[PDB]
């Protein structure tokens, strides 16, 4: 008598892209020439800060996300399943209040998912 995964969850997301993509363009830089390994270093760097509580995810997502989502704070409030990608959904809906998925690798870049609520 339980629901298969939550129906709606709130999770904030950060996106770091890399050269290997169909569009290596950012809002803070023209051509993203950073390779995957460089992106990994960046991602892991934030992942540690998020656990230790060095910098706030909202501030990170609003600055380090190559996507326009940075200006959207990085948070999308409570979202349903049919709003996110398959890998994102699996990770986001598997995070409880305080959990962080980490590096979600997609073709459009690496997404960091943190359960804010």
């Amino acid at each position: 008598g339980s629901h298969m995964e939550p129906a709606r969850v709130r999770c904030s997301h950060l996106l770091v892209k890399h050269s290997q993509s169909r569009r290596p363009s950012s809002w803070r830089q023209e051509k993203i020439t950073r390779t995957k390994e460089e992106a990994l270093e960046l991602i892991n760097g934030y992942i540690q800060k998020i656990k230790s509580g060095e910098e706030d995810f909202e501030s990170l997502a609003s600055q380090f996300s190559d996507c326009s989502s940075a200006k959207a704070r990085g948070d999308l409030g409570a979202f349903s399943r049919g709003q996110m990608q398959k890998p994102f959904e699996d990770a986001a809906f598997a995070l409880r209040t305080g959990e962080m998925s980490g590096p979600v690798f997609t073709d459009s870049g690496i997404h960091i998912i943190l359960r804010t609520e």
